[PDB]
């Protein structure tokens, strides 16, 4: 018999759970083994972003299945965090300072970085497939009030709130309600879906 | 403050602006080490740690933030042999074929045997890059120059290409990619992705 290497990542056991249109045994969601942590469509996670040196955050979009092979694709929604808006565009459209006065940019990327809540993500219709072995964590994502009421009780590192959508190069902001946007992705089709989103923040 | 390097630092990839021509618009990525430059069009050899394997792409927009010169490199995503559906393939070159003799088996062992492994197919699906994981320059042909280069090949730099289809390894749609690479250079980023999107679409 072939005794096939294996990596402690294989312990973990990511089983691929498929479902009719409201019932189980189509739409399909990820299950871990090892802890039960189930993600599918609309799920926001947090994963570890090497090329950053830290995490970022995504919403699930796609479990993209080959059933010849039962390998899966993770594909999904990319937010931004705070440090990959661009201030000046973010105060030209909030706050009138930005606008009507002259002040040099640096006021605003000290301003932002001061006072930008870090925990505020904005979500992107940019794509980007996700690696299971870089998960970290489930991500909670709220609106700006349900964010208001938890303010005291935040856990940094998976309470999250989110107010607008944007350019993945983080201006043009469009308020959106982040918990219908997750009902939306998971009832329509991926390309429909995402085309929806993308075309929210252009003229 | 003295700042923590890695050997990847020694390496400094220099931002190239330039216009419509040269000068010092358009970004390219040239690497001061070796001198490789790389820009739209530029098909590229990375390493897919995902994959354990190499997978190969065509640059199609270095975004640039003139905030703080972080760069972000995106690329249609080529499929490799190994990615193709060999029912579907099969099914749409040959066929006109009556019957399907054990599916799945035959499929996967005849085209393993009898596809060029060296014959990518380009897909509209971006992905992002990131340098760290740049192997070469790719030096992808269309079918005539293949056959001229065949008994002179490099195996993991010379590639054939002739059709784009969808991410799933299905539905080819011939192309030259010598072609699709002046388009990549020449038309807007999105304009240039979406057309190539449609390609394998009905319409
Ligand atoms: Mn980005
Ligand atoms: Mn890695
Ligand atoms: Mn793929």
């Amino acid at each position: 018999a072939m005794t096939m290497a294996k990596t402690l990542k294989d312990l973990q056991g990511w089983e691929i759970i498929t479902t009719d249109e409201q019932g189980n045994i189509t739409e399909h969601y990820l299950k871990r083994s090892s802890d039960g942590i189930k993600l599918g469509r609309g799920d926001s996670v947090v994963m570890h972003n090497e090329a950053a040196g830290t995490y970022s955050v995504y919403m699930i979009q796609e479990l993209r299945l080959n059933t010849l092979n039962n390998v899966v694709e993770l594909w999904a929604l990319t937010y931004l965090r705070w440090f990959e808006v661009n201030p000046l565009a973010h105060y030209r459209q909030f706050n009138p300072d930005a606008n009507i006065l002259n002040r040099p940019l640096n006021y605003y990327n000290k301003l932002f970085s001061e006072t930008a809540n870090k925990n505020e993500l904005y979500l992107t219709a940019e794509l980007a497939e996700l690696q299971l072995f870089n998960f970290i964590r489930v991500a909670n994502v709220m609106d700006g009030s349900k964010w208001e009421v938890l303010k005291g009780n935040v856990d940094p590192e998976r309470d999250f709130t989110v107010r607008y959508i944007c350019e993945p190069t983080g201006e043009k902001f469009v308020d959106i309600n982040i918990e219908d946007v997750k009902a939306y992705i998971k009832k329509v089709e991926p390309r429909e879906a995402q085309e929806y989103l993308k075309d929210l923040t252009l003229p």
